């Protein structure tokens, strides 16, 4: 962490603009005007991260209370391309990762991985995710259609 160019920041109404930005560029999905508002009220589950004092990245995640767990998901997680490689994706995927382990009482955590998303499976597996599913016709507009479901176990 020392002498670090990686920062993590607060998602606030000041800037959420600069999110939705972000996410626009990385993410081939679109998120509604719900997304941002629920973001602004999940606190630490929500982050720019930061190289050299420039927002090129952030991650989102929520609580879910399915199939009788308590799981955090990451809705979305990503920098800007000329910045991957960089460890800004750890330092995103390690803050998650802290909360469930200072909160303790998390099952789980999971996402939902295009297929053809190579980096992201490396990425993810490296920290101990497993692809526990492939959802067939998960995305509607995108190709192709099905996602994997990573799933980190932290019960
Ligand atoms: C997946 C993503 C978040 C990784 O972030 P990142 O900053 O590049 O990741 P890091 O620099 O911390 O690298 C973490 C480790 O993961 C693995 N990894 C990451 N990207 C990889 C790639 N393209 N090919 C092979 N391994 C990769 C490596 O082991 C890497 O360690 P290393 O650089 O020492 O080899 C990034 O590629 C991204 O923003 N993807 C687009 C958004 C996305 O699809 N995310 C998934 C949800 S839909």
């Amino acid at each position: 962490s020392k002498g670090s160019r990686i920062e993590l920041g607060d998602v606030t109404p000041h800037n959420i603009k600069q999110l939705k930005r972000l996410n626009q560029v990385i993410f081939p999905v679109s998120y509604n005007d719900k997304f941002y508002k629920d973001v602004l009220e999940v606190g630490e589950l929500a982050k720019l991260a930061y190289f050299n004092d420039i927002a090129v990245g952030a991650v989102c995640c929520r609580v879910d209370h399915s199939q009788n767990q308590k799981r955090l998901y990451i809705m979305t997680l990503g920098c800007l391309a000329p910045y991957r490689r960089l460890g800004i994706g750890t330092k995103m995927l390690n803050h998650v990762l802290n909360i469930c382990e200072k909160d303790g009482t998390f099952d789980n955590i999971y996402l939902h991985v295009q297929i053809s998303n190579e980096s992201a499976i490396d990425f993810y597996r490296k920290f101990g995710f497993e692809i526990i599913e492939t959802k067939k016709n998960y995305y509607k507009r995108i190709e192709p259609a099905d996602a994997h479901v990573l799933q980190k176990n932290l019960k």
